[PDB]
């Protein structure tokens, strides 16, 4: 995609419900795909998204064909995944089916057969994906792949989600002293970090040293499993590189490993946690 080609790209528009433009951005906003588009291209997107049905045991797309220049993101039902004949991954609502073949224009992979009694999507357009949703997934995945599969509470994740989960990470980098997450304030954006070290500093106010985390650690999803301010600044101590990702994104990225980090929040590293608990 030339990005002077993106930028004069008229998307179709199919005239649609005020109640269904909402029920649409929903979806578009907690979905991994569309993270980051601002609110015009958001409203442009579910402009040009129009409504499918399917009932159960339909194949929305079917593995080899080439036919399939659409993606879909699913509002009611839910979709198995098949390769070779063996279910190998379940679609919910909410998630996409179709991305891989519009970012990489290969064939359909799988098979995406609707196992409830009905299925409820909205329907995008291969041009409208390409101009205006995809931007640099396909850089940030290749970036983002390299030290992924390094970091440890993400062994969890399987290929196809480690990928999914580069789609909505965005890197930053800070210098010794800055504070990355900040006592207090409100939790917004799990890091991982790439580089660096970083100093977790709590409090009792007293402003109390409270470990110490460095390359492959995370920081910041206490505030997200349990819904409550930062108990703890997060302070580079040297020179560190992070990919961070939103609150929004949470659940959908990291869903298959929430439980790990559940686990490691009731460690001994999280005394000081568990005690202002
Ligand atoms: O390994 C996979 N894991 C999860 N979903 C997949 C996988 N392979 C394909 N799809 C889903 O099926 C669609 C058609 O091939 C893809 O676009 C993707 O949404
Ligand atoms: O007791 C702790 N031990 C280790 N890391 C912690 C602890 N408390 C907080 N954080 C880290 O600092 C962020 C801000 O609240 C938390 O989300 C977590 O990443």
């Amino acid at each position: 995609i030339d990005p002077e080609k993106a930028k004069s790209y008229v998307a179709p528009y199919f005239e649609k419900s005020e109640d269904e433009t909402a029920l649409i951005l929903k979806l578009l906003t907690y979905n991994v795909l569309f993270s980051f588009l601002d609110s015009r291209d958001l409203m442009t997107v579910a402009g040009a998204m129009w409504r499918v049905e399917f009932k159960q045991d339909d194949c929305i797309m079917e593995a080899g064909q080439t036919t399939c220049d659409k993606l879909y993101i699913i509002q009611d039902g839910k979709a198995d995944i098949i390769k070779e004949g063996q279910k190998v991954y379940l679609k919910v609502e909410g998630t996409a089916v179709g991305e891989l073949e519009l970012m990489y224009q290969t064939p359909t992979v799988a098979t995406v057969k609707v196992c409830t009694p009905e299925l409820i999507a909205w329907a995008l357009d291969r041009d409208t994906y390409r101009h205006l949703v995809m931007g640099s997934a396909i850089r940030r995945r290749e970036t983002y792949i390299q030290f992924l599969t390094n970091i440890p509470f993400l062994s969890g994740l399987d290929n196809y989600e480690k990928l999914q989960l580069a789609d909505a990470l965005s890197s930053d980098e800070f210098e010794p002293g800055d504070y990355i997450i900040r006592y207090g304030e409100e939790g917004e954006w799990l890091y991982i970090i790439l580089e660096g070290s970083v100093d977790v500093v709590g409090r009792d106010g007293n402003e109390k040293h409270v470990w110490e985390f460095g390359k492959g650690d995370h920081v910041g999803e206490l505030e997200f499993l349990n819904n409550h301010a930062n108990v703890a600044d997060v302070v580079a101590k040297t020179h560190v590189v992070t990919a961070k990702l939103n609150r929004r994104h949470f659940e959908m990225c990291l869903g298959p490993v929430i439980d790990v980090l559940k686990r490691t929040s009731q460690q001994p590293n999280y005394e000081y946690y568990q005690s202002k608990l």
